[PDB]
């Protein structure tokens, strides 16, 4: 798929100040614990970090990452959302 391809340039665009730094935040709500949150929690991620995702767009991101079959968004495939939203904030 895209997002595989999509998530090594999403990491790559993050230093590993901002990795480790998004990484705290992003635990923020990990109730398993396993470098993922609920998909629906993913704009809360993005909101603490200081980015801000539309409602629009967080509808479509998560199902886009719902289809995984877990409900829920891996640290790796996350890093595009952080990345792809930053690059209008930052």
């Amino acid at each position: 798929a895209s997002m595989t391809d999509q998530q090594a340039e999403a990491r790559a665009f993050l230093s590993e100040e901002m990795i480790a730094e998004f990484k705290a935040a992003f635990d923020m709500f990990d109730a398993d614990g396993g470098g993922d949150i609920s998909t629906k929690e993913l704009g809360t991620v993005m909101r603490m970090l200081g980015q801000n995702p539309t409602k629009e767009e967080l509808d479509a991101i998560i199902e886009e990452v719902d289809e995984d079959g877990s409900g829920t968004i891996d640290f790796e495939e996350f890093l595009v959302m952080m990345v792809r939203q930053m690059k209008e904030d930052a």
